[PDB]
C-alpha cells in the first residue's frame, strides 16, 4: 500500500516551557526525528517523505539529504534569522480555493497565498494587521476564516529580506542523494528534483508551501501510489487537509490518514 510521513511547519507543542521561535522549532525537530524513530521500532517506515513548511528540513533529515545535525543547523541559523519579525506577520485559514484567494488578496501586496492546504482551504500570510482586515472581509462575503497564530509567519514577502542571511550563512551545506524518497512543497513544479541546499532552505520560507500537489502526487500512481498517510507530530493538525485532498483527486480511492500523539 505505501506509507508515507508528513512533517509539520508549526505543530502543536506544550517537561519545562520552549520560549521563542528558536527554542519553539528545536523542540519540532527535536520530537520529529525522535517519533520517527519510536515508529521504526514498531516496524513502521516511510517509503517517502513530505514536509509541510518549516517541516521540510526535518522530512529532508528523514530521507536522508541532510544528516540530524545539518538539519538542526538549518533550523536555529534560519530560527535566528526570523527571530526579530516576532509578533509582526500572521496567517489565516480560509475557506476559499486558490483562485479564489488569490482573487481577494491581489490588491494587497504584503499579502500572499502561504498554503495550499486542500482544494477548498487556503492559508493566506502577511502583517498581522492586514490578516484581521482580510479575515474581516471573508467573513463579511458569509464565508469562513481564521486566524493561525504563529511565532513568525513565513510564505510571505517579509521573508524575502532573510534570503541573502540564509544562502551565505548555510553556504557550506553539503546535502546528498535522499536515500528514501521526498515531495518538496517548496516548488510549484513537484519534478523540479532540488538539491537541499542554502539556495532550497532561503526559497522554502518564502515560496507558498504545494501542500495539496505534494499529497495529490503522492495519492496518485504517478511514480507510484502510496495509501497511508501518517502525520510525525505531537498533535494531529494536518489529517483532515491530507484526506480532503485525497478524496477529491481521487475520488474512489482508499486512503488511511493519521497522527502519532494527541493532545
Ligand atoms: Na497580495
Ligand atoms: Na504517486
Amino acid at each position: 500500500p505505501g506509507t508515507v510521513f508528513v512533517y509539520s511547519g508549526r505543530g502543536s507543542q506544550w517537561g519545562e516551557e520552549l520560549v521563542g521561535i528558536e527554542q519553539i522549532q528545536l523542540g519540532l525537530i527535536g520530537m520529529q526525528l525522535a517519533l520517527t524513530e519510536l515508529w521504526c521500532s514498531y516496524g513502521v517506515q516511510p517509503d517517502l517523505v513530505i514536509g509541510h513548511s518549516m517541516g521540510e528540513v526535518a522530512a529532508a533529515v528523514v530521507a536522508g539529504a541532510l544528516t540530524p545535525a545539518e538539519g538542526l543547523r538549518v533550523t536555529a541559523t534560519r530560527s535566528r534569522l526570523m527571530a526579530p519579525l516576532s509578533g509582526q506577520g500572521g496567517m489565516a485559514l480560509l475557506e476559499l480555493d486558490a483562485p479564489t484567494t488569490e482573487a481577494l488578496i491581489a490588491d494587497f501586496p504584503q499579502v500572499t497565498l502561504g498554503i495550499y492546504n486542500s482544494p477548498r482551504q487556503t492559508v493566506i500570510a502577511g502583517p498581522t494587521e492586514q490578516i484581521d482586515e482580510l479575515i474581516t472581509r471573508v467573513r463579511a462575503r458569509d464565508r469562513f476564516a481564521s486566524r493561525v497564530n504563529i511565532e513568525v509567519a513565513p510564505h510571505n514577502p517579509a521573508m524575502d529580506a532573510l534570503q541573502p542571511a540564509m544562502r551565505s550563512e548555510l553556504a557550506d551545506l553539503t546535502p546528498r542523494t535522499p536515500t528514501i524518497g521526498i515531495i518538496s512543497t517548496t516548488y510549484a513544479d513537484l519534478h523540479t528534483q532540488p538539491v537541499f541546499d542554502a539556495e532550497h532552505w532561503a526559497t522554502n520560507m518564502r515560496n507558498p508551501v504545494h501542500f495539496q500537489q505534494a499529497i495529490a502526487s503522492a495519492g496518485s500512481g504517478a511514480d507510484g501510489a502510496y495509501h497511508t498517510f501518517i502525520e510525525i507530530s505531537a498533535h494531529p493538525l494536518l489529517t483532515q487537509a491530507i484526506i480532503d485532498t485525497l478524496h477529491s483527486a481521487q475520488p474512489g480511492a482508499r486512503y488511511t490518514s493519521l497522527g502519532t500523539l494527541q493532545r
